[PDB]
Order: structure tokens, then C-alpha cells, then sequence
């Protein structure tokens, strides 16, 4: 039985410190049900007051690293800076780096490999396009991601990689996905890990749904058999993300 | 006369917040002879303790910020959440993030019209490579990113503008810059303000050198008619960066 598992991905929010501590302040009173893994990610600069304020049962996590310990690299936040802090958990690969932020495969890869290599949890992303969706070419195109991540992942270190599926072909498009499709999805990854590392690593990583996770879908998504939980976006910042880490009674 | 301005830039450093700690002590005990405006940028996790433990006729600055107040975009950290804390500076356009992150110069242009427009001041970062160095048109090269900056400075923003000439032609290539040099294009620059915005712009915006600043040749760098300081690197993280602070008396 893999545990659910629920990351709360503020993105770029919110604006102020203040907001920050009251939303936190909200997350300490919530009445969490069933069993659950719980990870609140945000942005660099509020990491310190969430490590500080935010209930010990959950754990809180970056949105990015770079690729390398310290040095001549104006901008990045690294995962011995991280770590110093004692938070285990930093986001890769998510779409907005890979498409706005410009971040491809192998510089990915990389911050994988540097991430667990260092001692950290990584929740990666993978999602295909419109058109590879379009094109009935999802599978494939999700392959070859996975492909370039597995030879990252050191031996022993499956326990500590979560996968994200990000329906990116549904993200700004004027398309929605459906519950079948998250299913589907999240299926093709957990077969491609059993294919390419085997039965056993694929029967114990957690797979999630990234796409849009609301309180009015989360109890339908849960239910779904290769889905392990969620990385959700907007809905991390409301009240209504306790529906979702609760939504794990229905898995 | 432009009160001479010196930047520590500890880029993607220290690796520790114990041993960011550790250097702040070390700033907060320095002797700092003469008229200096100081301002001191960090690693976005390590901004808050800065702000709350730096000596407080220091200032702290971002080493980057986005163009967005806040929003959909995992990893980055907006001026909002820095102002949050009471941080009013940032660093842009540093050859680091326009080489290895890829940021262009409509992506800058962006961010320093965003940051100026929202209470921010701004460290603007420019230079040119080899290549142009090497055939003689640096001042061409630099003409350019600076055309492409003047167009996102608010009219009474240039109070909040400085601008650091990178060498970068003399990063990593097996190539020196001499005193000479620095001087040079520190005119050069000053000279496309004078012609594009005009001589009383031109004559109160600081024009830092950002290449090599060293304990051991920052008071002749200092003596340099056009160079209003420096956008210090590695010795930002040393004891020499008070040395460097101080060589204002030669400017
Ligand atoms: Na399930
Ligand atoms: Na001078």
C-alpha cells in the first residue's frame, strides 16, 4: 500500500510575508483524516517562516534547486541552502520552468541526480503538449521523459522520488481533462517504471495528478487505481486543500 | 558628486545559513572609512535573516526577481515578497543569468520597468563578450543593452538605477581586464546616457566596475574618474570586502 501523498505547490504566491504566516496559520488548524503524506511547497523567501511555523506531521518543500552546492551563480538557491534549513522536499520539472523558465531534460536530470545524491525528496514533473496529445502520442512522448530521469535516480533512492503527471496539453489550451484521462496517464508512467526498472520500484512510487485538483474533483480523481495524490496549484492557497489531502479516504 | 556605491554580490553563496550568519557578524563589525553607499545581495532563502541581523546603514538586495507580482509561475520569487520584508533592492541582468539561465534582454527590460514601477531600486547588470571585445566593438555591444534598458526606467526612477559593467570578456576566457579597461567602458556607458537621456541623467547615475575587485586593486580601480564603485563578487564573501567598501577614499 502506497501512503497518499498531497503537495501543496503555492507557485509565485503569495505577495507578502504576512500572507504567508496566515495562510500557514490556517494549515496548522486543519483537520487532516485518513492517511496522508502532506508537502507545502513556496517560494524561496518564505521557506525559512515555513519551516519554522508550519505543523511538524507536514513537510515543507521548494519549488526549484539548482544543479550545484554553491557558487558563481547569481539568482539560484541551492540544496545545501536548503537543507541548512531542514527541509527535505524540492519540486523539479515542473511546466512553468520547462516552458517558461526555459529548463529542459538534461538540465533536469541533472538536479535530480545533485538532489538525491545530497539527501533530498524530489517531487518531478513530467506532462505532455497539446499536440503530442492531439496526436494520440501522449505515451510516447511521457516515455521519453521518464527515460531521461530514470538514470538519474541512484540506487536506493526510489523511495525518496515522487512523480507528478501534468496534464500540460490541458493547461492554457481550451481543453479539460477528464478523470479517465488522469487515470490513464498516471498508468502509462507506473507501466514505463515497470518495464524499464521493474515491478517492485513501480509498485512503491507514488504517482500524482497534477492537473487541476478542486474540492469538486478530488474525491472522483482520488478513487482512481494509479492515482497517489496530487500536486495541486490554486487550490493550495484556499481552504479547500484540506478537502484535497483529505480526499485520501476515497483511494 | 555621486556618493560612491559598493554591491556584495554572494551569488549563490554561502551554502549554510549558519555560515551566512557567521559573515553577516563579520559586515556588522567593520570600520567603514569615508562616504559609501552599501548594499549587500544574497540568496533569496537567506534574504530574511539578512534583512532582520545586517547593520542597518546597510542594505539588502535580491540577486534576481521575476516580472509578475505574483502568479503561476513555480520557483520564482516576485518583488512583492521582497518588499514584504523591507528589501528595496535587486540585482538584474547579471551575466550569470543572462549566460546560464538565458535570460535575454526583453526578459530584463521587463523586470527592470516592474521592479522600478513597484518602489524597487535596481542594480542593472551589462558587458560584453569576447568576441566583441576582441574586434573592437564593446561600446557597439553595450550601446544596445543599454538602449534596450533606458526605455523601461520611469521618468524620476533614474535616482533608483545602477548600472554594472561586466567584463564578461574577461570571465572565464584566459583573459585580464586592466584599470584602464574598467575605466573605459564605465565612460562609455556614461557616455550613451549623456547622449540618449541626457548630461544631468548622465552625471548622477553610479556606474560600478563589476569584473575583478580585489583588496589588492580596488583603490586604483576606485581612482578611476567614471567608476562610481563596484558590484563585488567573490571577496563579497571575505574580510578584503571591507578593504573594498573603503576605497572610496581614493575616488
Ligand atoms: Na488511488
Ligand atoms: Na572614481
Amino acid at each position: 500500500m502506497r501512503t497518499f501523498f498531497v503537495g501543496g505547490n503555492w507557485k509565485a504566491n503569495p505577495k507578502t510575508v504576512e500572507e504567508a504566516e496566515k495562510l500557514i496559520e490556517m494549515l496548522n488548524g486543519a483537520k487532516v483524516e485518513g492517511n496522508v503524506e502532506v508537502v507545502v511547497a513556496a517560494p524561496f523567501i518564505f521557506l525559512p517562516t515555513l519551516q519554522q511555523k508550519l505543523r511538524k506531521d507536514w513537510k515543507v518543500s521548494a519549488e526549484n534547486v539548482f544543479t550545484k552546492p554553491n557558487g558563481a551563480f547569481t539568482g539560484e538557491v541551492t540544496v545545501p541552502m536548503i537543507k541548512s534549513f531542514g527541509i527535505e522536499w524540492t519540486i523539479l520539472g515542473h511546466s512553468e520552468r520547462r516552458d517558461i523558465l526555459k529548463e529542459d531534460d538534461e538540465f533536469l536530470a541533472a538536479k535530480a541526480k545533485f538532489a538525491l545524491e545530497n539527501g533530498m525528496k524530489i517531487i518531478y514533473c513530467c506532462g505532455e503538449h497539446l499536440s503530442e496529445r492531439e496526436a494520440g502520442k501522449a505515451s510516447e512522448f511521457v516515455s521519453a521523459q521518464i527515460e531521461k530521469m530514470i538514470p538519474a535516480i541512484p540506487a536506493g533512492k526510489w523511495d525518496d522520488v515522487v512523480i507528478a503527471y501534468e496534464p500540460i496539453w490541458a493547461i492554457g489550451t481550451g481543453k479539460v481533462a477528464s478523470t479517465q484521462d488522469a487515470q490513464e496517464m498516471c498508468k502509462v508512467i507506473r507501466d514505463i517504471l515497470a518495464a524499464k526498472v521493474g515491478a517492485d520500484i513501480a509498485n512503491k512510487v507514488r504517482i500524482l495528478y497534477g492537473g487541476s485538483v478542486k474540492p469538486n474533483n478530488c474525491n472522483e480523481l482520488a478513487a482512481c487505481p494509479d492515482v497517489d495524490g496530487f500536486l495541486v496549484g490554486g487550490a493550495s492557497l484556499e481552504p479547500g486543500f484540506i478537502n484535497i489531502v483529505n480526499s485520501n479516504v476515497h483511494s
